[PDB]
């Protein structure tokens, strides 16, 4: 039907139908009248499988070949979300395929449905990866993402009495048709043990633990280029001893559901060196089939997590391979590049030097030679300034000596980015200032990006098709060419167009909610806040401006308010007690909003159950106002706002993150910003908050907050959200109160630009029309020419 | 190259290779640059599978609504799938020719594949025969057991010591297997018992779910392919939680490696309810696709009393949830259920603690109880004033912990109760169940057990049946009782020369086996065998003491001639038997002596077989010149191994135990070297002192094994053996050694005429027709299920 998801040819869909077919009876051992629905679902997903195989075979023959500088992405988190839908896109079997289904009497969407997220991340460090892989392919570089297989990754979230409940998330049940087990590359991991010195070093009386990789194919966009995701499992080397290989298996089990936050679980440390020290070793390996190592090798640090990357190589290179140390870090830091993710002083690594003293006593030696010899050099670049020296240490001082992996990364690493410009500018003149003043030259901007086939042609064919009409497909894998947009702007028929899309996916998930689940109005403003639940996403702050709409609609009923249905959605890490509160007060507002008679209509709070990948496909198209409401200085970038933007939703926002050069591309002027920047909370912070002022100075806010308190939104329990209010008013690194103000006024803003659907629509499509730095393609690109050394290809 | 492996036809040899091709590129993502060994057996183990599906589907969809047959085992030795289903499926030959062509030694191949080796022993591998004899007899029959992740335990010989590998038959797939997820189920656990306005309910409970994994089953060449379904375990702060999953996950992790032995282990229990809660929930959804008819559709094997649970959990669905009264739900379970009987050891039986019932299944020992209290009523009924025939009867055994016999509770609960040959049928309704069978001596049977000749003969010896088939055509195959026509070429010189031959070519692939895997054997020896689980009811240790006296009697007599013999010993022993520990390295202690005495050389070789599995006895057993079944008479039930070399072509040295006796009818006692004590006989003693004195070469290995002749670093090292064997041998080993060497004198003396050794042979392999599994399932169909076997074709 739609153009932009290719064509279907007479002889190519009786190809897909003949071997749909095939599948069923081979693969699937069925005939059509014994067929599972999921039995379908395999058998389009090995039938578009097949037409991987070739490429795949063929791309990692073409790089044998050329042998050119190889990316190894590096990460504890590989947010992939579906597959079948994506692999069909990159391919240009979309159509084909969904005439071949249709013949054969089926619906391929009802089939999509079927497949299990690969939800092996937490958020948008995690999704970042997932992104950066599709466009690694997309530009032909030679480049590997390396990770875990957790067999349950971020827990199924369950809304049970308006709280969060965390189950397991069985993605593997019933198979894994996108991943190929490799176990001739299957390797040893070592832990504990200890260490001998000889006329080199020898790391004797080891526990081994088996790394067995899969392989997932990472199809580019229509250049017949498929790279690699290789995932490590854990797998052992009367009775008990048989289910005592489980202890050894749990590495690979299960994902850490800590966002943003750290915590010392020596389960955690094994996880990060299993897949450092299995990746590193079939690193070598490819190398081999050292001074010309970083000219054929770049290994990404996503985040401090594989940090051990450092040491380890340093390990393979010294103990092993018998190189000079001096020539062994040369090669080290040319090697590894480091990327930073989040300023919050709670999420950075500090490992116990004791628990890696027990666990990796060889890394450890390491990290204090790298130690001594990295603040030799701070010391001769600034003699006699001790207090620099304790700044910059990789060695914590305590109660509880530690080591920071931050500082090991940027020591060990010729390059360190944050996310987006304003953050890798807090890095320089803050956090890392030390040094930044050492080494200015390592210090880099890689504002994120995130991926249009997946995040525009993918989830939203419908806006793809219509911007397709206008300006061809080329955008695609250019997104800049989303500027041609501009020259639309004033079009009758494509204002008419964007309108009609954005009301037709808000039709589409208005019926996903009522046939999964709830009955939203299709006729009101989707006001929607998907991402985790922190106090530093400020969804509390989204929680007082609908507290705000409700009382203003009791204070004067009969006064017209601009139907909103208000969505928030988000997962809370299962031990982050705050966040599943905050979980609990956006149900509770729900309960009494949602049935109110005097509301009715003009306003519904829902909590959008397990967000997570296949969920945001379908939400983020439907959405018209897109919350992105992070405290300055917080947010690194955000990667959720990229996604808002392109699909055709206003952004009201602070000036955070990404958020900052989104405002610049789309002009101040069609972007709803509000609030404190940076500078103004460092005012406070160099003043003291209080917010007892806010309180006795903002009569709508005091009313609230005795809501809270009083037991108004917990009749049942008046005590419930005391440490909600007691926090907001007297523990609030966050400064909900601060942001108030602006926030509800400049909510009031947008209510009356959508009062006007023409504006609305004008706005919207300069909007997207500016999108395009936010191309994954464009921030791969740079990585690439700044940082990998290497030129990418489409 | 043979006949009996079928036409490699050229049509079928192009879409072979093909296919083979096709499945290395889109299934295995592989081209010939980097293609392994075992790409190459996984891209033929595709193709083969390709060929059983057709035939699974149209089987499955044909099933007429027969009555439907659903045997239940904890255990299923099922070895090796790629050259079974070529053979059943007619394809060996075809597949050899491709695999040739594309340049490839298909044999090379088989040997990557991994045993299934979810079984024991002889219990395991008679449910593996079954399933075959079953699919062969056009049977609508499903096999229903556990899939362990990990097997019976690879063995390794380190320092001639046991050593224990995890079996981990999966680690690189199962393409033989397929998932059946609309199928998985909720298996409960523990909880309690409450009582509602309408009956009991189970409440409570923890969860473990079952997943359906489905393997096919063919037939020989009739275009049937049955199911056998094994159950896998699944779980329905944060990260504790889910790693605690692995706990109920644990229930299909790893297959108990007891033989002969009962360990009251909770973890065990639990496995027994899984299959059982699981198959019956299975069992009853396929019959609801009024229960008074149940019985006419469903037949309840149970082999042994693993699958016990059976009875009262039929009994819990029927009452607790279908709602029928107690005494009707009785008659339907009885109806519907049998019990197999494999053993009369003490220590086998199965006898679960009250206390452990109670706390993981309330509710099945309510129901057990309650069965128990009607079932002796009835005794009390019957044979009134019997007091002590009450207490012996009961399902309910006193003492300082009272236990459920799982025994008592089948034969309660089973319309027929069966045991596994003529002899050991016959003691069980005289002694062990002679109250039950005074009772009920309707549900009383024999059912003598079998071997598949299928994998027991056209595929380990495809020699012997192929010179076989130019005799007498292959419908002997399925109709094992057409090998007595053999019986007319006992004087034809082409047939003695062609048996010679093909074991002779027999024992030199063995020999060639040994040198490639583990390395030297001398060819030219006499091979006698004695390979199964190590035990003392077994006897290895007869074994042991002939083989010493072989060795003394050539350090007496230097120069004198004896008939080289190459001495084999494999079997596995249980990780916590210690004295089965101590045979093993018994064994290869001698072994080390005898192998390197110079006097001694290529006369007498002494080796340990290590790791003996189904692959391997398919290895051995058609190399082997004497089959050893030397088990003190009336300890083993059947036996199945004595078959197999019976149809391979050995002579068997035996006592008249087991199913040895009717091997030994059918032949004639003539063509068998039997020995020893007699049930009889053994019923007159149960000390081992007075043949010690009386026989001094027994006398001075004794002397060996105690002072350190066979251990000079170890001088004490087999202490336990010589003071077990001088006071407390249950398995009076020193009672039957002296029939036993002198018996071997025989063997020997008949090995030195070729002809006549020959044409014995002959003599025994043209009576082991009886010995078909084919025959075993023909009477468990006719006189138990209620079916009647067919060899029809199926079409295409
Ligand atoms: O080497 C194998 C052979 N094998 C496959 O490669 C396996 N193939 C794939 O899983 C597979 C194939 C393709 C093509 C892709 Cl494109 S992604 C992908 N994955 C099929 C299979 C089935 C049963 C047993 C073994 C296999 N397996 C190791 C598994 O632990
Ligand atoms: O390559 C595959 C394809 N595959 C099957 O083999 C496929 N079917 C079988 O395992 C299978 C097929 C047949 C035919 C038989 Cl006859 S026995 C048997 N088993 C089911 C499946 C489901 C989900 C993902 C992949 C598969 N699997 C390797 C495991 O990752
Ligand atoms: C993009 C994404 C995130 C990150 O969104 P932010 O608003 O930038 O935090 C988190 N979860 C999912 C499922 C995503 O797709
Ligand atoms: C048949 C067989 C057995 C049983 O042999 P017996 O001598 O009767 O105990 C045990 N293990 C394997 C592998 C067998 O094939």
């Amino acid at each position: 039907q739609i153009s932009v998801r290719g064509l279907a040819g007479v002889e190519n869909v009786t190809e897909l139908k003949k071997n749909f077919n095939r599948h069923l009876h081979f693969t699937l051992v069925k005939d059509r009248n014994v067929a599972t629905p999921r039995d379908y679902y395999f058998a389009l997903a090995h039938t578009v499988r097949d037409h991987l195989v070739g490429r795949w075979i063929r791309t990692q023959q073409h790089y044998y070949e050329k042998d050119p500088k190889r990316i190894y992405y590096l990460s504890l988190e590989f947010y992939m979300g579906r597959t079948l839908q994506n692999t069909m896109v990159n391919l240009a079997l979309e159509n084909a395929c969904d005439e071949a289904t249709y013949q054969l009497g089926l619906d391929m969407e009802e089939l999509e449905e079927i497949e299990e997220d690969a939800g092996l991340g937490n958020g948008g460090l995690g999704r970042l990866a997932a992104c950066f892989l599709d466009s690694m392919a997309t530009l032909g570089l030679a480049a590997y993402g390396y990770g875990i297989r957790y067999e349950f990754g971020i827990f199924n979230q369950k809304i049970c009495g308006g709280w969060q409940m965390e189950e397991a998330d069985d993605w593997l049940r019933y198979g894994n048709p996108w991943e190929k087990a490799r176990p001739e590359f299957t390797l040893p991991v070592h832990f504990y043990g200890r260490v001998e010195h000889t006329s080199g070093a020898k790391w004797v009386d080891t526990q081994v633990v088996l790394a067995m990789p899969y392989d997932t194919p990472v199809p580019g966009y229509r250049n017949n280029v498929v790279n690699t995701m290789r995932l490590w499992s854990a797998k052992a080397p009367y009775i008990q001893a048989v289910l005592d290989r489980n202890l050894a298996e749990n590495i690979s089990r299960v994902l850490y559901p800590n966002d943003n936050f750290f915590e010392g679980k020596e389960l955690r440390l094994k996880q990060e060196y299993f897949v450092v020290a299995a990746t590193l070793q079939d690193i070598i390996r490819r190398f081999k089939s050292f001074d010309a190592f970083p000219d054929k090798v770049a290994i990404q640090l996503n985040d401090t997590h594989p940090s051990l990357a450092i040491p380890e190589l340093m390990r393979v290179l010294v103990d092993l391979e018998r190189l000079d140390w001096d020539k062994a870090w040369e090669v080290t830091v040319k090697t590894c590049a480091y990327t930073n993710h989040t300023v919050i002083p709670e999420a950075l690594e500090r490992w116990p030097v004791h628990l890696l003293e027990t666990l990796l006593p060889r890394h450890l030696q390491i990290i204090y030679e790298i130690n001594q010899r990295f603040l030799n050099r701070v010391a001769a670049a600034f003699p006699g300034d001790v207090d620099r020296l304790r700044r910059m240490s990789l060695v914590e001082e305590g109660a509880v000596k530690r080591i920071n992996m931050a500082h090991l990364c940027i020591a060990g690493s010729h390059a360190v980015n944050g996310v987006a410009r304003i953050h890798s500018e807090i890095l320089k003149k803050t956090i890392f200032k030390d040094f930044y003043e050492l080494e200015p030259h390592k210090f880099q901007n890689k504002t994120n990006g995130i991926t249009p086939r997946r995040w525009l042609v993918l989830c939203n064919p419908g806006l793809a098709e219509i911007i397709a009409e206008r300006i061809g497909e080329e955008y695609i894998s250019d997104l800049d060419q989303l500027r041609k947009l501009l020259s639309y702007v004033d079009d009758e028929a494509f204002i008419r167009d964007v309108a009609k899309v954005k009301q037709e996916n808000k039709l589409k998930f208005a019926a996903y909610l009522e046939r999964e689940y709830v009955h939203i109005n299709p006729n009101s403003l989707f006001d929607v806040q998907v991402k985790r639940i922190h106090e530093y996403k400020r969804q509390l702050l989204n929680c007082l401006h609908v507290i705000t709409l409700y009382n203003r609609i009791k204070k004067e009923p009969n006064k017209f308010v601009v139907p909103r249905t208000v969505m928030i959605g988000g997962k809370a890490a299962p031990g982050y007690h705050m966040a599943k509160m905050i979980i609990k007060l956006i149900t509770a507002i729900g309960d009494v909003v949602n049935h109110d008679p005097v509301v009715g209509d003009r306003l519904r709070v829902i909590f959008l159950e397990n967000y997570r990948v296949s969920l945001a496909e379908k939400v983020i198209p439907a959405a018209d106002l897109s919350e992105q409401i992070s405290t300055a200085g917080t947010e690194a970038s955000g990667t959720g706002n990229m996604k808002f933007m392109l699909n055709g939703a206003l952004t009201i926002g602070t000036m955070d993150g990404a958020n900052v050069e989104m405002a610049e591309e789309a002009g101040e002027e069609n972007f709803f910003i509000f609030g404190m920047r940076v500078e103004d909370v460092d005012r406070l912070d160099q003043r003291g908050y209080n917010a007892q002022e806010y309180y006795d100075r903002i009569p709508e806010l005091r009313q609230i907050i005795e809501q809270l308190s009083s037991g108004f939104f917990s009749p049942k329990q008046p005590d419930l959200f005391k440490d909600i209010v007691n926090m907001l008013m007297h523990h609030d690194r966050f400064k909900v109160f601060a942001d108030y103000e602006e926030y509800v006024k400049c909510q009031e803003r947008v209510s009356a630009l959508y009062k006007n659907p023409r504006e609305w629509t004008r706005m919207v499509i300069r909007n997207i029309a500016t999108s395009g730095k936010f191309s994954s393609d464009r921030t791969i690109a740079q990585y690439a020419r700044e940082i990998w050394g290497v030129e990418p290809s489409r």
